[PDB]
This record gives structure tokens, sequence and C-alpha cells, in this order.
């Protein structure tokens, strides 16, 4: 078992994608699954207000095995905000936490922000995983949680 928290701005998608993933809808948590082998059981922590109540981020966080770290790509606040999530990520986990960049809302293409290569980018300054999603069309939000997955 391998608790996974979702961090991120307000607004970003962090529920939306949890929703999207656990019950194939849009508007912890266990999950089962099941790699080539290993079957492994992932617990989902979400939860709201945490950039509000820094001083709970490192007790939040605390056994996280990994992190997924969402922005909005039509939101450049929020991108440049996963910079501050990461290091709690790493203050708290140090290199012992799978850490997962996630753009979502590519859906709202004609108000993007941040492109591809500028998350492609971060993620690589930062040494971690990237992907981009839409959890309202259903866009890799599968490919996100096989990828954290396999690499636990
Ligand atoms: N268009 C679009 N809207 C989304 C997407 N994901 C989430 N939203 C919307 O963005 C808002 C915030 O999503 P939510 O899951 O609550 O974000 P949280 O605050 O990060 O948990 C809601 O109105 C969602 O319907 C997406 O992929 N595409
Ligand atoms: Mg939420």
């Amino acid at each position: 078992k391998f608790k996974l928290v979702f961090l991120g701005e307000q607004s970003v998608g962090k529920t939306s994608l949890i929703t999207r993933f656990m019950y194939d809808s849009f508007d912890f948590l266990s999950k089962t699954m099941y790699l080539e082998d290993r079957t492994i059981r992932l617990q989902l922590w979400d939860t709201a207000g945490l950039e509000r109540f820094r001083s709970l981020i490192p007790s939040y966080i605390r056994d996280s095995a990994a992190a997924v770290v969402v922005y909005d790509i039509t939101n450049v606040n929020s991108f440049q905000q996963t910079t501050k999530w990461i290091d709690d990520v790493r203050t708290e986990r140090g290199s012992d936490v799978i850490i997962m960049l996630v753009g979502n809302k590519t859906d709202l293409a004609d108000k993007r922000q941040v492109s591809i290569e500028e998350g492609e980018r971060k993620a690589k300054e930062l040494n971690v995983m990237f992907i981009e999603t839409s959890a309202k069309a259903g866009y890799n939000v599968k490919q996100l949680f096989r990828r954290v997955a396999a690499a636990l």
C-alpha cells in the first residue's frame, strides 16, 4: 500500500482527477492496481484548503510515497506555485517519493497559458515526472495513475 497525496492551488482539478479516475465521472480513497509482476493499493488523499493552512502541509503529506502536483494550463499563477508545492514535498520526504507534475484542463485549448514545453521544462528542472490531462474529457487520467503506479 502507498500513500499518494494530491497538491496544488485551488480549482486546478485535483478532486476532478480523482473522481474521474475512481468513478469515471466528472461534474482517502483506495484503488488497487495490477502491474505485470505486482499488485499494489494506492491510497488517494485529497483535501481542500491546504494553500490556506500551510503549517498543516508537513503533517498532511507525512508518509507519502507519491505526490501528484496539479496546475491548470489556463492559469499561470497555478503553474508558478507548483515549485513551492514540490519544495514542500522534498522538504518533508526527500528523494523517497515519486512526484508527478500535472498540467490539467487540456480541453480548454483556446485559454491555454502554459505551453506543454514550459510544463516539460519545469518538470525536467525539478527532476519530476510530467503529464498533461483533461479530467473533464477523460484524457490521460488513467495514464497518469498507471505511470505513478509503475514508478512506486
Ligand atoms: N474544462 C475543464 N474543467 C475542469 C477540469 N478539471 C476540473 N475542472 C473544473 O474546474 C473546477 C475545479 O475543479 P476541482 O476538481 O474542484 O479542483 P480542486 O480545487 O483542485 O479540487 C471545477 O469547476 C471543475 O469542473 C478539466 O479537465 N477541464
Ligand atoms: Mg478539491
